[PDB]
């Protein structure tokens, strides 16, 4: 249930979350990212971060973490990419950031929030409008609130940073409009394989990865609802939770600089 790992990157334990939000602040103000506290999971704000004065022919790209709260390469991963930005990055896309959505997992190191919730399901769009359901988190009915922000933001592409604890090997969920992976997959896989093993084709929580990709699998979980509510292309990245986590906090950083590289190029 509980996992924590020291970073040296930070010098701190991966469930310090006061020092997560600390340093997140520092980089708010940096970059001049206009700050928007969507709602509070147990006493924690879920924080939507948005590149400043976002104009109307870039693309939008939005890039989420934290979900599960024992995939803490996810956040730290951020705050890593974050802290490498120039603020020139703003002038070719407008960037938004859901940096951590569940905060009372993330402090534990628990996947699930303090009321034993999954926040990654139950995000449903029923005959073109965003909605709850029985089995929505506190976390995600605080996001379906702001559904319409929140696919404007990705309406250019979705990059949501997950890990799979038990994992040694790295993968991706990608959504593309094609019938096999592109360029997008490869080179988001490409950037993980950077730092760790690609995993062998099979079944990956009964997902079929092939090349190191699973390929427009849809469910309930935020990626797809953003996927089918118009984001252009999609993607779950999956950094391996037995592998150390700097590793995991730079390979994390790789995928949102190659996903920020393709969507808004230099």
């Amino acid at each position: 249930q509980t996992f924590v790992w020291r970073s040296e990157i930070f010098e701190c334990q991966s469930t310090d979350i006061q020092r997560f939000y600390s340093l997140l602040a520092i980089e708010t103000e940096r970059l001049g990212l206009g700050s928007k506290i969507l709602g509070q999971a147990g006493h924690h704000p879920l924080y939507l971060l948005q590149s400043p004065g976002q104009k109307a022919g870039l693309p939008n790209l939005l890039i989420s973490a934290g979900f599960h709260g024992e995939e803490s390469a996810g956040p730290w991963g951020l705050l890593h990419f974050l802290s490498q930005l120039d603020g020139e990055l703003f002038k070719r896309v407008n960037l938004s950031v859901l940096p951590l959505v569940n905060p009372t997992g993330f402090a534990k190191g628990h996947r699930f929030n303090e009321l034993g919730e999954n926040p990654n399901r139950g995000f449903f769009i029923e005959n073109g409008k965003a909605k709850p359901g029985a089995d929505t988190s506190a976390e995600g009915r605080i996001l379906l609130e702001h559904a319409h922000l929140l696919q404007v933001a990705s309406r250019d592409g979705i990059l949501t940073c997950h890990e799979d604890v038990l994992m040694t090997d790295t993968y991706v969920y990608t959504f593309e409009p094609s019938q096999a992976p592109g360029r997008f997959s490869h080179s988001l896989r490409d950037a993980l394989g950077q730092y760790f093993p690609i995993a062998a084709d099979g079944d990956v929580d009964n997902c079929p990865v092939r090349s190191g990709v699973i390929f427009n699998h849809f469910d309930t979980s935020f990626e797809s609802f953003l996927v089918r509510s118009g984001a252009r292309v999609g993607c779950c990245s999956e950094t391996p939770g037995q592998q150390p986590l700097d590793q995991r906090i730079l390979a994390n950083a790789a995928a949102m600089n190659t996903f920020v590289n393709m969507l808004a190029p230099e």
